[PDB]
């Protein structure tokens, strides 16, 4: 979950 708003952004 950490990595997903990380590559959204």
């Amino acid at each position: 979950l950490a990595a997903a708003l990380a590559c959204a952004l």
